[PDB]
RNA sequence: UCAUCU
């Protein structure tokens, strides 16, 4: 079951090191995890699984086990996401 | 799951 699919949102901030972060949903405002797993589209020019702060991406939104959260990331229309300045590039 | 990392 998805309550949502294809939100649009805004990555409040990802730490590439621990692997998780924030997106604030562009309908709702609210906050929801995306662990670093739920990244479904890379930037395919880098080698770690990230999304970075402040990016536009689209996702579906499933219910979690400390909140809703982010799953099937990746930019919009389903393109490769930007990744984060902390995730080097090859 | 509110992390603090080039």
């Amino acid at each position: 079951p998805v309550l949502a699919t294809k939100v649009l949102g805004t990555v409040k901030w990802f730490n590439v090191r621990n692997g998780y972060g924030f997106i604030n949903r562009n309908d709702t405002k609210e906050d929801v995890f995306v662990h670093q797993t739920a990244i479904k589209r890379n930037n395919p020019r880098k080698f770690l699984r990230s999304v970075g702060d402040g990016e536009t991406v689209e996702f579906d939104v499933v219910e979690g086990e400390k909140g809703a959260e982010a799953t099937n990331v990746t930019g919009p229309g389903g393109v490769p996401v930007k990744g984060s300045r902390y995730a080097p590039n090859r």
